[PDB]
């Protein structure tokens, strides 16, 4: 259902470039910024580069009427490394279940990455802003 959603906002805060790559949902559907009922592709962010302080959003939501929720990962990937994975990301959103998950794993010590605005107990994930620093 709609209200199973997430907002993650991917914002660039070093100097270098930072790339999205893999991005893939298994429940639920992306959709336009502020508009559950346009659904987009994949494809509109798959290997978009976020430059310095640039920003990308992706809008993930369960299907209209579904008792499904909506889940999903992506890589942040370094476009000066041969595209080495710097975080791998998992967004659980789910319908009829209390516990909503953000996972952020992986490992790349030239990278820092921080975020917030999570919500894990109850109703939808949120709006979580994602900010990388290449090191
Ligand atoms: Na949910």
């Amino acid at each position: 259902a709609y209200a199973q959603w997430v907002i993650i906002i991917i914002h660039n805060v070093g100097s270098q470039d930072v790339k999205i790559k893999n991005l893939k949902a298994s429940w639920g559907k992306l959709h336009a910024d502020g508009d559950k009922d346009a659904e987009v592709s994949a494809s509109n962010y798959e290997g978009k580069i976020v430059k310095p302080d640039e920003k990308l959003q992706i809008n993930a939501s369960g299907r209209s009427d579904a008792a499904a929720g909506t889940t999903g990962t992506f890589d942040l990937v370094d476009p000066a490394d041969g595209d080495k994975q710097v975080r791998h990301f998992y967004w659980d959103s789910p319908w009829g279940s209390k516990t909503n998950t953000w996972t952020v794993s992986g490992s790349n010590t030239k990278w820092m990455i921080e975020y917030s605005g999570q919500n894990l107990d109850s109703g939808a994930l949120g709006t979580i802003t994602v900010d990388t620093l290449k090191k």
